Protein backbone atom coordinates (compact mmCIF):
# COMPACT_ATOMS: atom_id res chain seq x y z
CA UNK A 1 0.00 0.00 0.00
CA UNK A 2 1.42 3.35 -1.14
CA UNK A 3 -1.26 5.96 -0.43
CA UNK A 4 -3.38 6.39 2.69
CA UNK A 5 -7.01 5.29 2.35
CA UNK A 6 -9.81 3.78 4.42
CA UNK A 7 -9.06 0.31 3.03
CA UNK A 8 -7.42 -2.22 5.35
CA UNK A 9 -4.02 -1.76 3.68
CA UNK A 10 -4.41 1.95 2.97
CA UNK A 11 -5.21 2.69 6.59
CA UNK A 12 -1.76 1.40 7.63
CA UNK A 13 0.03 4.12 5.66
CA UNK A 14 1.53 6.76 7.97
CA UNK A 15 0.30 10.31 7.47
CA UNK A 16 2.08 11.07 10.73
CA UNK A 17 5.52 10.10 9.37
CA UNK A 18 4.88 12.14 6.22
CA UNK A 19 4.48 15.21 8.43
CA UNK A 20 6.93 14.69 11.31
CA UNK A 21 9.60 12.41 9.90
CA UNK A 22 11.55 10.70 12.65
CA UNK A 23 11.28 7.07 13.72
CA UNK A 24 7.59 6.14 13.49
CA UNK A 25 6.15 2.74 14.43
CA UNK A 26 2.60 1.40 14.54
CA UNK A 27 2.51 -0.15 18.00
CA UNK A 28 -1.15 -1.18 18.02
CA UNK A 29 -3.67 -1.73 15.24
CA UNK A 30 -7.34 -2.61 15.64
CA UNK A 31 -8.51 -3.47 12.14
CA UNK A 32 -12.07 -4.53 12.91
CA UNK A 33 -15.10 -2.68 14.21
CA UNK A 34 -14.64 -2.09 17.94
CA UNK A 35 -17.53 0.20 18.89
CA UNK A 36 -21.12 0.83 17.82
CA UNK A 37 -23.44 3.11 19.77
CA UNK A 38 -27.02 3.84 18.75
CA UNK A 39 -28.13 7.20 20.07
CA UNK A 40 -31.64 8.57 19.41
CA UNK A 41 -30.94 9.46 15.77
CA UNK A 42 -27.21 8.97 15.14
CA UNK A 43 -25.23 5.76 15.27
CA UNK A 44 -21.49 6.06 15.76
CA UNK A 45 -19.17 3.28 14.57
CA UNK A 46 -15.44 2.92 15.14
CA UNK A 47 -14.31 1.00 12.05
CA UNK A 48 -10.59 0.64 12.81
CA UNK A 49 -7.84 2.53 14.61
CA UNK A 50 -4.08 2.66 14.96
CA UNK A 51 -1.55 3.85 17.52
CA UNK A 52 1.73 5.28 16.24
CA UNK A 53 4.85 6.01 18.28
CA UNK A 54 6.95 8.90 17.00
CA UNK A 55 10.45 9.35 18.34
CA UNK A 56 13.10 11.87 17.36
CA UNK A 57 11.05 13.84 14.80
CA UNK A 58 13.06 15.48 12.03
CA UNK A 59 10.76 17.44 9.73
CA UNK A 60 9.93 21.12 9.73
CA UNK A 61 6.43 21.83 10.97
CA UNK A 62 4.89 25.29 11.20
CA UNK A 63 5.22 26.26 14.86
CA UNK A 64 1.59 27.45 14.84
CA UNK A 65 0.26 24.17 13.45
CA UNK A 66 -1.03 21.98 16.33
CA UNK A 67 0.75 19.03 14.68
CA UNK A 68 3.99 20.79 15.68
CA UNK A 69 3.41 19.56 19.23
CA UNK A 70 5.26 16.43 18.11
CA UNK A 71 7.82 18.11 15.85
CA UNK A 72 10.31 18.56 18.70
CA UNK A 73 9.50 15.74 21.12
CA UNK A 74 8.52 12.09 21.20
CA UNK A 75 4.91 11.09 21.42
CA UNK A 76 2.00 9.12 20.07
CA UNK A 77 -0.75 9.76 17.55
CA UNK A 78 -3.88 7.62 17.71
CA UNK A 79 -5.96 7.68 14.53
CA UNK A 80 -9.57 6.47 14.44
CA UNK A 81 -11.60 5.74 11.32
CA UNK A 82 -15.17 6.48 12.35
CA UNK A 83 -18.58 6.57 10.70
CA UNK A 84 -21.68 8.49 11.72
CA UNK A 85 -24.97 7.17 10.36
CA UNK A 86 -28.01 9.41 10.55
CA UNK A 87 -31.07 7.16 10.93
CA UNK A 88 -33.49 10.11 11.09
CA UNK A 89 -35.40 11.87 8.33
CA UNK A 90 -33.95 15.12 9.69
CA UNK A 91 -30.39 16.47 9.65
CA UNK A 92 -28.63 16.23 13.04
CA UNK A 93 -25.62 18.00 14.55
CA UNK A 94 -22.56 16.26 15.97
CA UNK A 95 -19.12 17.51 16.98
CA UNK A 96 -16.81 14.50 16.98
CA UNK A 97 -13.78 16.53 18.11
CA UNK A 98 -15.50 16.56 21.52
CA UNK A 99 -14.81 12.83 21.86
CA UNK A 100 -11.98 12.23 24.34
CA UNK A 101 -9.63 9.49 25.47
CA UNK A 102 -9.72 8.98 29.24
CA UNK A 103 -6.64 7.67 31.03
CA UNK A 104 -5.61 7.19 34.65
CA UNK A 105 -4.86 10.83 35.46
CA UNK A 106 -5.04 12.54 32.05
CA UNK A 107 -7.45 12.91 29.16
CA UNK A 108 -6.83 13.85 25.54
CA UNK A 109 -9.28 15.69 23.32
CA UNK A 110 -9.91 14.61 19.76
CA UNK A 111 -9.08 16.50 16.58
CA UNK A 112 -10.76 16.43 13.21
CA UNK A 113 -7.64 17.95 11.57
CA UNK A 114 -4.31 16.86 13.06
CA UNK A 115 -2.57 14.27 10.89
CA UNK A 116 -5.61 13.83 8.65
CA UNK A 117 -5.11 14.20 4.88
CA UNK A 118 -7.51 16.02 2.55
CA UNK A 119 -10.18 13.60 1.36
CA UNK A 120 -10.42 11.85 4.73
CA UNK A 121 -12.04 14.39 7.02
CA UNK A 122 -15.33 13.59 8.73
CA UNK A 123 -17.82 15.89 7.01
CA UNK A 124 -21.55 15.65 7.72
CA UNK A 125 -22.64 17.88 4.82
CA UNK A 126 -21.13 20.52 2.55
CA UNK A 127 -23.10 23.31 4.22
CA UNK A 128 -21.70 22.41 7.64
CA UNK A 129 -19.24 19.62 8.48
CA UNK A 130 -20.98 19.32 11.88
CA UNK A 131 -24.46 18.84 10.33
CA UNK A 132 -25.08 15.22 9.32
CA UNK A 133 -27.50 14.82 6.43
CA UNK A 134 -30.63 12.77 7.10
CA UNK A 135 -30.29 9.16 6.00
CA UNK A 136 -26.59 9.37 5.14
CA UNK A 137 -23.41 7.90 6.60
CA UNK A 138 -20.31 10.07 6.83
CA UNK A 139 -16.89 8.43 7.29
CA UNK A 140 -13.68 10.15 8.35
CA UNK A 141 -10.80 10.37 10.76
CA UNK A 142 -10.41 11.53 14.34
CA UNK A 143 -6.98 11.78 15.97
CA UNK A 144 -5.50 12.04 19.47
CA UNK A 145 -2.02 13.51 19.85
CA UNK A 146 0.00 13.18 23.06
CA UNK A 147 3.47 12.96 24.58
CA UNK A 148 5.04 9.75 25.90
CA UNK A 149 4.04 10.29 29.53
CA UNK A 150 0.44 10.76 28.45
CA UNK A 151 0.45 7.57 26.37
CA UNK A 152 1.85 5.74 29.39
CA UNK A 153 -0.95 7.20 31.53
CA UNK A 154 -3.51 5.81 29.04
CA UNK A 155 -1.67 2.53 28.43
CA UNK A 156 -3.75 0.30 30.72
CA UNK A 157 -7.56 0.40 30.75
CA UNK A 158 -8.03 3.63 28.83
CA UNK A 159 -11.57 4.53 27.83
CA UNK A 160 -13.22 6.61 25.14
CA UNK A 161 -15.79 9.25 26.05
CA UNK A 162 -18.44 9.79 23.40
CA UNK A 163 -20.93 12.60 24.02
CA UNK A 164 -24.61 12.09 23.39
CA UNK A 165 -25.56 13.98 20.20
CA UNK A 166 -28.34 15.57 22.28
CA UNK A 167 -25.71 18.04 23.54
CA UNK A 168 -25.79 19.56 20.04
CA UNK A 169 -29.55 19.28 19.41
CA UNK A 170 -31.27 22.62 20.00
CA UNK A 171 -34.52 20.89 21.00
CA UNK A 172 -32.82 19.20 23.97
CA UNK A 173 -33.12 21.41 27.04
CA UNK A 174 -31.93 19.17 29.90
CA UNK A 175 -28.24 18.34 30.06
CA UNK A 176 -28.99 15.49 32.47
CA UNK A 177 -30.98 13.74 29.73
CA UNK A 178 -27.70 13.13 27.92
CA UNK A 179 -26.58 9.50 27.72
CA UNK A 180 -22.86 10.18 27.45
CA UNK A 181 -20.95 6.98 26.81
CA UNK A 182 -17.69 5.85 28.32
CA UNK A 183 -16.40 2.66 26.71
CA UNK A 184 -13.23 0.55 26.98
CA UNK A 185 -10.66 1.66 24.40
CA UNK A 186 -7.38 -0.25 24.51
CA UNK A 187 -4.36 1.43 22.97
CA UNK A 188 -1.82 -1.26 23.86
CA UNK B 1 -30.25 27.48 59.20
CA UNK B 2 -28.68 28.97 56.08
CA UNK B 3 -26.20 27.63 53.57
CA UNK B 4 -22.58 28.74 53.85
CA UNK B 5 -19.07 27.52 53.11
CA UNK B 6 -18.58 26.49 56.77
CA UNK B 7 -18.51 22.77 57.52
CA UNK B 8 -22.05 22.84 58.95
CA UNK B 9 -23.38 25.45 56.53
CA UNK B 10 -22.33 23.36 53.55
CA UNK B 11 -24.66 20.59 54.76
CA UNK B 12 -27.77 22.72 54.25
CA UNK B 13 -29.81 21.30 51.37
CA UNK B 14 -30.50 23.77 48.59
CA UNK B 15 -31.73 20.72 46.63
CA UNK B 16 -34.47 20.00 49.18
CA UNK B 17 -35.52 23.65 49.22
CA UNK B 18 -36.22 23.38 45.48
CA UNK B 19 -37.50 19.82 45.10
CA UNK B 20 -39.02 18.87 48.44
CA UNK B 21 -39.48 15.11 48.71
CA UNK B 22 -37.02 13.12 50.76
CA UNK B 23 -33.43 14.28 50.35
CA UNK B 24 -30.56 12.52 52.09
CA UNK B 25 -26.84 13.25 52.13
CA UNK B 26 -25.28 9.86 51.41
CA UNK B 27 -21.65 11.00 51.12
CA UNK B 28 -19.83 14.04 52.47
CA UNK B 29 -16.23 15.11 51.93
CA UNK B 30 -15.52 18.08 54.22
CA UNK B 31 -11.78 18.63 53.67
CA UNK B 32 -9.85 19.87 50.63
CA UNK B 33 -9.49 16.94 48.26
CA UNK B 34 -8.19 18.29 44.93
CA UNK B 35 -5.67 20.87 43.87
CA UNK B 36 -4.22 21.47 40.42
CA UNK B 37 -1.87 24.26 39.47
CA UNK B 38 -2.34 24.96 35.78
CA UNK B 39 -0.24 27.61 33.93
CA UNK B 40 -2.16 30.57 35.38
CA UNK B 41 -5.11 29.11 37.31
CA UNK B 42 -5.13 26.93 40.39
CA UNK B 43 -8.32 24.95 40.95
CA UNK B 44 -9.24 23.50 44.36
CA UNK B 45 -12.09 21.31 45.53
CA UNK B 46 -12.82 22.37 49.10
CA UNK B 47 -15.65 19.98 49.99
CA UNK B 48 -18.46 18.13 48.29
CA UNK B 49 -21.67 16.26 49.04
CA UNK B 50 -23.83 13.62 47.38
CA UNK B 51 -27.59 13.87 47.88
CA UNK B 52 -30.18 11.23 47.00
CA UNK B 53 -33.51 12.75 45.98
CA UNK B 54 -36.54 10.52 46.45
CA UNK B 55 -40.04 11.39 45.21
CA UNK B 56 -39.80 15.19 44.77
CA UNK B 57 -42.95 17.02 45.88
CA UNK B 58 -42.41 20.64 44.79
CA UNK B 59 -43.31 22.24 41.47
CA UNK B 60 -40.39 23.31 39.28
CA UNK B 61 -40.69 25.38 36.08
CA UNK B 62 -40.24 23.18 33.01
CA UNK B 63 -37.84 25.72 31.47
CA UNK B 64 -35.56 25.33 34.49
CA UNK B 65 -33.15 22.39 34.02
CA UNK B 66 -33.59 21.62 37.74
CA UNK B 67 -36.95 20.17 36.63
CA UNK B 68 -35.04 17.14 35.36
CA UNK B 69 -35.64 15.88 38.92
CA UNK B 70 -39.16 17.24 39.37
CA UNK B 71 -40.80 13.91 38.58
CA UNK B 72 -38.21 11.23 39.27
CA UNK B 73 -35.71 10.08 41.86
CA UNK B 74 -32.07 11.00 41.35
CA UNK B 75 -28.88 12.41 42.76
CA UNK B 76 -27.32 15.85 42.94
CA UNK B 77 -23.60 16.08 43.67
CA UNK B 78 -22.52 19.55 44.87
CA UNK B 79 -18.90 20.71 44.86
CA UNK B 80 -17.45 23.76 46.60
CA UNK B 81 -14.61 24.85 44.36
CA UNK B 82 -12.10 27.69 44.26
CA UNK B 83 -10.20 29.13 41.32
CA UNK B 84 -7.17 31.33 41.99
CA UNK B 85 -5.72 33.36 39.15
CA UNK B 86 -1.96 33.57 39.69
CA UNK B 87 -1.40 35.55 36.47
CA UNK B 88 -1.26 39.33 36.18
CA UNK B 89 -3.91 39.09 33.46
CA UNK B 90 -7.56 38.02 33.64
CA UNK B 91 -8.18 34.45 32.46
CA UNK B 92 -11.20 32.52 31.13
CA UNK B 93 -12.47 29.25 32.57
CA UNK B 94 -15.78 27.44 32.09
CA UNK B 95 -16.11 25.13 35.09
CA UNK B 96 -19.38 23.70 33.78
CA UNK B 97 -17.18 21.75 31.35
CA UNK B 98 -15.84 19.72 34.27
CA UNK B 99 -17.39 16.24 34.12
CA UNK B 100 -17.83 13.22 36.37
CA UNK B 101 -16.35 10.17 34.64
CA UNK B 102 -18.08 6.94 35.70
CA UNK B 103 -17.71 3.28 34.79
CA UNK B 104 -19.61 3.63 31.51
CA UNK B 105 -21.23 7.10 31.64
CA UNK B 106 -20.19 10.70 32.17
CA UNK B 107 -22.15 13.69 33.49
CA UNK B 108 -21.45 17.35 32.71
CA UNK B 109 -21.46 20.02 35.40
CA UNK B 110 -23.65 23.06 35.99
CA UNK B 111 -22.86 26.45 37.51
CA UNK B 112 -26.61 27.07 37.97
CA UNK B 113 -28.56 23.97 39.01
CA UNK B 114 -29.42 23.76 42.72
CA UNK B 115 -27.10 26.60 43.75
CA UNK B 116 -28.35 29.21 46.24
CA UNK B 117 -28.12 32.96 45.65
CA UNK B 118 -24.74 34.28 46.75
CA UNK B 119 -22.84 31.04 46.21
CA UNK B 120 -22.28 30.91 42.46
CA UNK B 121 -18.74 30.65 41.13
CA UNK B 122 -18.25 34.06 39.53
CA UNK B 123 -14.82 34.99 38.23
CA UNK B 124 -15.56 38.71 37.97
CA UNK B 125 -18.45 41.16 37.77
CA UNK B 126 -17.92 41.48 33.99
CA UNK B 127 -18.34 37.79 33.10
CA UNK B 128 -18.63 34.85 35.48
CA UNK B 129 -16.26 32.94 33.18
CA UNK B 130 -13.59 35.68 33.46
CA UNK B 131 -11.33 35.28 36.49
CA UNK B 132 -9.71 38.43 37.86
CA UNK B 133 -5.92 38.52 38.02
CA UNK B 134 -4.57 37.88 41.51
CA UNK B 135 -7.95 36.93 42.95
CA UNK B 136 -9.57 33.74 44.23
CA UNK B 137 -13.17 32.99 43.27
CA UNK B 138 -15.17 30.40 45.21
CA UNK B 139 -18.58 28.89 44.51
CA UNK B 140 -20.57 25.80 43.65
CA UNK B 141 -20.65 23.33 40.77
CA UNK B 142 -23.31 20.62 40.61
CA UNK B 143 -23.94 17.36 38.78
CA UNK B 144 -27.52 16.14 38.38
CA UNK B 145 -28.46 12.59 37.36
CA UNK B 146 -30.93 9.73 37.67
CA UNK B 147 -30.39 6.74 39.98
CA UNK B 148 -28.95 4.39 37.37
CA UNK B 149 -26.43 7.03 36.33
CA UNK B 150 -25.33 7.60 39.92
CA UNK B 151 -24.93 3.85 40.40
CA UNK B 152 -22.74 3.68 37.31
CA UNK B 153 -20.55 6.59 38.33
CA UNK B 154 -20.19 5.36 41.91
CA UNK B 155 -18.70 2.07 40.69
CA UNK B 156 -15.58 3.77 39.34
CA UNK B 157 -15.74 7.52 39.89
CA UNK B 158 -13.27 10.12 38.62
CA UNK B 159 -13.55 13.82 37.89
CA UNK B 160 -12.33 15.33 34.61
CA UNK B 161 -11.00 18.88 34.90
CA UNK B 162 -10.02 20.56 31.61
CA UNK B 163 -6.86 22.58 31.19
CA UNK B 164 -7.78 26.32 31.16
CA UNK B 165 -5.68 26.60 27.99
CA UNK B 166 -8.74 25.49 26.00
CA UNK B 167 -10.42 28.79 26.92
CA UNK B 168 -7.37 30.95 26.17
CA UNK B 169 -7.46 32.40 22.64
CA UNK B 170 -3.66 32.59 22.50
CA UNK B 171 -4.34 21.53 21.96
CA UNK B 172 -2.05 18.63 22.79
CA UNK B 173 -0.29 20.96 25.22
CA UNK B 174 -3.42 20.59 27.36
CA UNK B 175 -2.81 19.15 30.79
CA UNK B 176 -6.37 17.83 31.26
CA UNK B 177 -6.72 16.18 34.64
CA UNK B 178 -8.53 13.00 35.66
CA UNK B 179 -8.63 12.62 39.45
CA UNK B 180 -10.18 10.14 41.89
CA UNK B 181 -13.61 11.29 43.04
CA UNK B 182 -15.23 8.85 45.47
CA UNK B 183 -18.97 9.44 45.82
CA UNK B 184 -19.96 6.56 48.10
NA1 LIG C 1 -9.48 6.53 34.08
NA1 LIG D 1 -14.52 6.30 35.77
Amino acid sequence: AEAFSFSPSGFKVSTVESILGGDVTTTYLSSSKSFQKDFEALTLFINQYKVEHVINPTKEVSASNPESYLANKNGYVITLDISIKNNSKKDKMYKADQISLLGASKSVGGSLDNFIPSGFHLIGSSSDPYNFTAGKTARGLLTFTMDEATYNDLAKDSQIGVPDPSRFDSSSTKGSSQDNVVAPFPIK
